[PDB]
């Protein structure tokens, strides 16, 4: 408990971004001399955050680029202000001796350069030295500079190794804070070329914000706000910040561009990375979004990261996009529609290939993604799965320096999803137990499965799988017990030929589900239901699962009891218009795994693509939070329907070894 | 309509010391003394000159004549002084008044069918002048009247027995100021004019409370009613309760009508008071007419086992005074003057509290309740505005007929809901009687407009039960029962919150079947608990888990109904097999221990279950017990007069 509320008090102080400082931004903003060093506090930085081995950057992961790039910018500042030599070149020693990333080969050979002015001994004479500054000219000849005057572009990321440029058209492009795209480096360089007081402002107050030095990157509110939010949303606890999510979830509905999402509110160059997980996660909390902010990232059939400068496409934007395109409601932009398409042929044909680079576990994460799309998407699925392939601290990310994201990469952020979820496998294990004997002492396992344990364990799974809240435990147990009655009596009468021959009384039975005062009643009358649904659908070619599932929903709203006003007209309609989706869609499912008769795969795969179909349609009709249905009984119609999918297109043993790592496989 | 009720509500608000009507002859002795009460005479003398509406031969004379005796006494305005002088010289020729005999032979001196007034030979003087009497009332006209010994007599209020009449001329004899400040005071009270007798703030209240309870209407007033009844409470006294709180003299009439009443709703009252009147076995009134009996009577019906004996008593012996005055015309008053005064003893005497239906007394009342009509024998005729009024059967008769309106309604649901639900396949040869009867007890307890839910689910739940128990007899029993009876519940209407636990009530009524079979007891107690679980699903009442002699005050209240109703149905059963009316009536006492303990835990007005709850129970039993002790004749009368005979 103690732990809920510090993540809940490090996002209710949301902001501007918790990074880690960069070494190499820190002192090329130390080398601004006074406007009569101008950030003595820049070098009180630079002086204690030097490691044992003399060197400098990220500490917890070596990486060649960054220890070199990083150690050196801090050596350029205290010789070329002739402090500290004893450190100066006790640092000298490791570039030295291990001479053998983004904007990587534009801002080092300007800093060699600015090696040369001093006096440094260094293995400029390295054979991997020239095949990096031959890319130097590689990109300053692909750049036009005429081009890179006229927009904003993701060079300006990089100026200190940039030469002889017009900024009277220059300062025209910066972002709104006055940074270039966000980079101290290219501010500082861009100030000891021109003293304009709002690119100034934009350097200042970052070191005063950090009582010296100065990250590789800012600010980044929004890339933070999204990207912990999909966090803590995968590791399921994200029902304990609903305040503070949807606090923040406003803030990139108020930043939302028809160009799409930057990393920052502030800057004028848009990416798909943080548009596709904005747009997953704003759709996926209900508010109105328009997947059309996508063609901006569509040149002629394909989709890059920037709008623009079509670079070669990574890893995790794509990823990102596959899952935001899986939220696609049948209304939008055709463009959804491509992206989908696009993003599962990237990643497939790099499935099979280590070729999945970039954090922890990022083709566990895509597996998933690819395996399962939205309709067979359990939460509690990916939650435990989740659980092992957070990197947690081990996740770093590649900028101008290796940097770190404190606020949601965190450790506390596993602990706390760790507990919720061991709490949460405890809870199972009594819940099953008591349903174990409640199912036998009915005289119930007569009916059912060849292995009851095994009907009555999937059945149960499904419904915590879903519904899996702390409190909720009233409805997970009646949907499971429900269920298991309804298989029970499907059976019956499979292998006895239909109600036409129902000898017995088999009304009743729903007193096997213990008496409570307010819901008896009601489950009664919904179980007689499916009933008078089965003599009727009895002696014809529909399925009884659609009424299967009609019923659970039904039952799992007499359970947490809510009603559905039924005056207001267009809450009748929107209820009974999600039922018919329900009914509709499990009906075609049954319908799919009769065909699975086991033969025609063009059969079979025009019954998924039109499933896919309807289930759109649903999702939009329960994520669409403006529907005048209660968000809760609409998650129920949601639910239900996934654990159907999820069952018809799932190998008893993949459904299984689910159960196993889920309920059984403990964490922690 | 409402309006009536406001105003009558308004009337009971603003109670206080009495609004009574004015007697002339107490007026007028004020004239002896002088201010406005002569104002007063001649302003008001009716046309023949000279009480009202009920001309009696007995005072409309002293109603006249102390009009002279004033007017002729200060000379002035002698012309309306003879235009009644004229009638007294020539009307001069068992229904008599309190003190005549000693206050118009007084009253003559101050000036041959009088000729006949040794009376006040018969009096006392030692114990006159000891402790107060009703003599007190009357001394105007006394000789040997020692003065230092009656003013520890007097009221609190400075009265002689709280009659202005008798504390004039104790005035003439000593000046006292505190018997002054009696007089002064109600002579400012009604701007004008004095009756004869007053305060009455405590007979008031507890008959203005009695006669809009006995009306129906008493449910609007409830906050009202526990007003004034709070006041008869607070001014309980061990030695009885007067007609005034400062009237150290108490009377049976007051003391029963306060007992009755307070006990009634709810409020912790000890019946020994009343052995305060028993002198050697019978029953006076101070420490005998025939309607304080009545009003004893009745209050003796609310005996819980605890009691003192002197209920007991109380009971037996005003029963023999009823009776051996029953089938006689002396059920004249001598306190009184009133309508329908045997009905209202008719009734009381042949229908017990376990058998008092609250909407059949109220419809029997209405027809009997004088309204204006009825005038109290005092001194004078009096009358009391605010509750002896024609009002009161106005709006009493409106909203009852209010309730046959709704009655009549709901009748046809209860008829298509029972016709087209094929219920009448059974419940003997003729259901349209069968339907008629079990509707009538339940909105002959359960009456109001918005408890209609209760009322309907009561009458189709008690329904079923005939359905089923006739069923049960015409095959020989659950033995071989042939079909599946516990889906008949699923005929009442479904709610979301009745129907299940409706349904578990119904399915335990019928396991009594199965296992009072094979048994010799009779499920009429079964049938009775079944009835009640079912109006507190309607009405939507649960009992605190937790507080443990909540648990244990139902469940004792489920026995006692049980068993009373198992009792029941033998009495019925044993006195149709004739088996002498010594041996059924063994049963008949039997019973009256049981609903008495069951009576006393419904009007123990504090125990931690809801008032609502305890008078399901005295509802349901009430009308098992009015079955078991009515002719099936005298029953459709009754339901015929309730219903069907249209009051207005």
């Amino acid at each position: 408990t103690t732990m809920i509320d510090g993540i809940r008090t490090a996002l209710r102080s949301i902001g501007e971004g918790e990074i880690s400082i960069s070494a190499y931004d820190t002192s090329l903003v130390a080398l601004l001399k006074r406007l009569d060093p101008q950030f003595p506090s820049t070098i009180d930085w630079i002086v204690q955050n030097q490691l044992p081995d003399g060197s400098w950057g990220d500490a917890s992961f070596f990486m060649m680029g960054d220890r070199i790039m990083s150690t050196l910018a801090c050596v350029v500042a205290l010789k070329s202000w002739n402090i500290h030599t004893d450190k100066c070149e006790r640092g000298l020693l490791f570039i030295q001796e291990n001479m053998w990333l983004v904007g990587f080969e534009i801002a080092l050979p300007s800093l060699l350069d600015m090696a040369k002015d001093l006096d440094l001994d260094i293995p400029y004479d390295e054979p991997a030295l020239k095949a990096i500054y031959a890319e130097r000219e590689r990109k300053l000849a692909k750049i036009p500079r005429d081009v890179l005057h006229s927009m904003p572009t993701t060079l300006l990321h990089s100026l200190e190794g940039m030469v002889d440029l017009d900024w009277e058209k220059l300062l025209k492009l910066r972002c709104l804070d006055g940074s270039f795209h966000c980079s101290p480096a290219s501010t500082a360089t861009a100030f000891q070329q021109t003293g304009d007081q709002k690119c100034f402002e934009y350097l200042d107050g970052i070191v005063k914000k950090f009582n010296g030095g100065v990250p590789c990157i800012y600010p980044l509110d929004v890339y933070e706000r999204l990207w912990a939010v999909d966090r803590l949303t995968r590791l399921g606890i994200s029902r304990h910040f609903t305040s503070e999510i949807e606090d923040c979830l406003d803030y990139i509905f108020r930043n939302w561009t028809p160009d799409g999402l930057a990393h920052t509110k502030n800057c004028p160059v848009k990416d798909i990375d943080d548009t596709a997980m904005g747009f997953r996660l704003l759709r996926l909390y209900g508010y109105q979004v328009d997947p059309c902010v996508l063609k901006k990232f569509e040149k002629d059939g394909k989709f890059f990261c920037l709008h623009g400068e079509s670079n070669p496409s990574s890893v995790t934007p794509m990823y990102n996009t596959y899952r935001a395109s899986q939220l696609k409601f049948p209304g939008d932009d055709g463009v959804l529609g491509r992206a989908e398409v696009f993003c599962r042929s990237f990643l497939q044909d790099r499935r099979g290939s280590n070729r999945m680079k970039d954090a922890k576990d990022i083709p566990g994460e895509v597996e998933y993604a690819m395996d399962y799309p939205w309709k067979a998407s359990l939460p509690r699925i990916e939650t435990r799965l989740y659980l092992d392939q957070y990197g947690g601290s081990g996740d770093v990310w590649i900028g101008k320096v290796l940097h770190r994201m404190t606020l949601f990469c965190n450790d506390l952020y596993l602990k706390a999803a760790k507990a919720d979820f061991s709490n949460f496998q405890k809870e199972c294990r009594v819940e099953l137990n008591g349903l174990r004997r409640w199912y036998l002492r009915s005289n119930l396992e007569k009916f059912g499965g060849t292995d009851p344990q095994t009907t009555l364990m999937t059945s149960y799974f499904l419904a915590s799988a879903n519904i899996f809240e702390a409190n909720r435990a009233a409805e997970r147990l009646g949907w499971a017990r429900v269920a298991l009655l309804a298989d029970a009596v499907s059976s019956h009468f499979r292998r006895i030929g239909g109600p036409k021959n129902s000898t017995s009384n088999l009304e009743e039975l729903i007193s096997l589900v213990p008496f409570d005062d307010a819901y008896s009643g009601s489950l009664r009358e919904a179980w007689k239901q499916w009933l008078m649904a089965w003599t009727a659908k009895e002696s014809s070619q529909e399925s009884i699962e659609g009424d299967t599932a009609i019923l659970l929903v039904r039952a799992i709203e007499i359970f947490g009891g809510r009603h559905v006003l039924t005056g207001q007209r267009p809450d009748l309609w929107e209820y009974s218009q999600l039922e018919q989706l329900t009914s509709s869609i499990c009906c075609k499912l049954s319908r799919r795994v009769l065909a699975q008769n086991g033969e025609s795969t063009e059969k079979v795969e025009e019954i998924d693509q039109q499933v896919d179909l309807e289930m759109q349609e649903l999702t939009r009709r329960v994520l669409q939070g403006c529907s005048a249905i209660n968000r809760l009984t609409r998650e129920t119609f949601l639910h239900v329907v996934k654990s159907f999918c999820y069952v018809a297109y799932c190998s008893p043993e993949t459904i299984d070894s689910h159960i196993d790592k889920v309920i059984f496989q403990d964490v922690i």
